[PDB]
């Protein structure tokens, strides 16, 4: 028999990621590298290993849409809510989207959208909100990035350390 | 930091259920029979109890429906997937729905309502999948034609690893 895992939890190190659609304001390019370094903060302090897919299903699906996107939880257009992504799990757990309502960047300007993503990740691998003010997934944005300690505890609590050196 | 914790068990024996609508395929009380012999096989071996509500919320609410019918886990037409049920929790922990898009019988012409449900609320008391391959818990649905049925003892052990015996 199996009982279910007492959080939710990704029951495989080895997962994938789509960016199904792209933001007007960054090429693809910085799109794609904004994404592969906000999982690299990650995929380093952890065993999990992440893989883009150029199409099919992928565990944590990437989009950028606005307003009613299809799910429970619209976008509002500029401002206000940023992005969000669903904790572990089938479907559309793990999936991130982002508000193309906001502006999107690879700079202090707008909102940088390796941050944001960083972010949006730990809640696709199963971190909800921190309370320590200098954590990343501390509820509030503000503008090299080191992993915080407490996200580190955190990912660890679900996934072990992977090689610690 | 924080992570999103699971209910691992409900934390009261008294559960409650509501039968919201009710399948095309059988009577009301064929239905109404399924369900109730669904939640005997796991209230014979463990402290738990089940009770009906007729209107309002109850802990585990039960439903059928046909693509996609409010979780954004949408049914997929006639085969595949059957039905899913949720984890213990609040609001849609513990509730189970039922793809209308399959023909539901009280014995073997489709599927067969009794043995799903059961299925389906061995996941709403806290139960995965199970590897042993004559578990009720397997993800494989077979029909022995047998009018009686037993409960398998990996299922036991498990839901017994949760609640204890009766
Ligand atoms: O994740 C998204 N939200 O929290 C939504 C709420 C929806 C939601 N809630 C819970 C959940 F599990 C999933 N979705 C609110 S928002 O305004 O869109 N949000 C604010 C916080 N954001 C952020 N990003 C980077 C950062 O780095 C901090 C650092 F620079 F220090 F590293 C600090 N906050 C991201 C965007
Ligand atoms: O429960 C539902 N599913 O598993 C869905 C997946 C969605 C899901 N996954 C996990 C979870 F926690 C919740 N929901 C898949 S399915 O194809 O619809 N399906 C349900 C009925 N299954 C079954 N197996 C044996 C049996 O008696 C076996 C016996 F006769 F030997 F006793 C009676 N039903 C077969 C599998
Ligand atoms: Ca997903
Ligand atoms: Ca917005
Ligand atoms: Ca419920
Ligand atoms: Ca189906
Ligand atoms: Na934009
Ligand atoms: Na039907
Ligand atoms: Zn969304
Ligand atoms: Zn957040
Ligand atoms: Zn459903
Ligand atoms: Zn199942």
């Amino acid at each position: 028999y199996n009982v279910f895992p007492r959080t939710l939890k990704w029951s495989k190190m080895n997962l994938t990621y789509r960016i199904v659609n792209y933001t007007p304001d960054m090429t693809h390019s910085e799109v794609e590298k904004a994404f592969k370094k906000a999982f690299k903060v990650w995929s380093d302090v952890t065993p999990l290993n992440f893989t883009r897919l150029h199409d099919g299903i992928a565990d944590i699906m990437i989009s950028f849409g606005i307003k009613e996107h299809g799910d429970f939880y619209p976008f509002d257009g500029p401002s206000g809510l940023l992005a969000h992504a669903f904790p572990p799990g089938p479907n559309y757990g793990g999936d991130a989207h982002f508000d193309d309502d906001e502006t999107w960047t690879s700079s202090s300007k707008g909102y940088n959208l390796f941050l944001v993503a960083a972010h949006e990740f730990g809640h696709s691998l199963g971190l909800d909100h921190s309370k320590d003010p200098g954590a990343l997934m501390f509820p509030i944005y503000t503008y090299h990035f080191m992993l915080p300690d407490d996200d580190v505890q955190g990912i660890q609590s679900l996934y072990g350390p992977g090689d610690e050196d």
